[PDB]
């Protein structure tokens, strides 16, 4: 009732390429986020001490968090819009535990698209970029609704 079947299949086709190397893609995506929007780094008490790109690449903890982030997102994408159960705990941990504005989810969405385009251009042309953009838009709209339900405006 938001993406068409064909759009979902484009999303899952490129996501399969991510799955070939989750740790690498995860690392790349978090570094791209922090490099482009340094203010996001302040939300992470465990990585705030990291001062250069090399130190980031070498950090076991950052790489582990990358896998955690992408595992969770992939589980959501594979639901093709039917992600209520999976989305609710994610909203709670980003709305009460830690307070992550919708703006910053926008920033990490841009980082994901940047990295997919950098690594898989042959499989991420305009139609695929559009489909992925839509799926990340849907993720953001629905987590924003859950944010509000919990008392956080986002
Ligand atoms: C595609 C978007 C994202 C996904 C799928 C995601 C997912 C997760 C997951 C699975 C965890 C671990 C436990 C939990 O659920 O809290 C986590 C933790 C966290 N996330 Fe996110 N996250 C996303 C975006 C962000 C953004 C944009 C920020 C901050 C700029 C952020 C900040 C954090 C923080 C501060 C923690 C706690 C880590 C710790 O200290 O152990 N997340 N995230």
């Amino acid at each position: 009732m938001v993406l068409s079947e064909g759009e979902w299949q484009l999303v899952l086709h490129v996501w399969a390429k991510v799955e070939a190397d989750v740790a690498g893609h995860g690392q790349d995506i978090l570094i791209r986020l922090f490099k482009s929007h340094p203010e996001t780094l302040e939300k992470f008490d465990r990585f705030k001490h990291l001062k250069t790109e090399a130190e980031m690449k070498a950090s076991e903890d950052l790489k582990k968090h990358g896998v955690t982030v992408l595992t969770a997102l992939g589980a959501i994408l594979k639901k093709k819009g039917h992600h209520e159960a999976e989305l609710k705990p994610l909203a709670q941990s980003h709305a009460t535990k830690d307070k992550i504005p919708i703006k910053y989810l926008e920033f990490i969405s841009e980082a994901i698209i940047h990295v997919l385009h950098s690594r898989h251009p042959g499989n991420f042309g305009a139609d695929a970029q559009g489909a992925m953009n839509k799926a990340l838009e849907l993720f953001r709209k629905d987590i924003a609704a859950k944010y509000k339900e919990l008392g956080y405006q986002g």
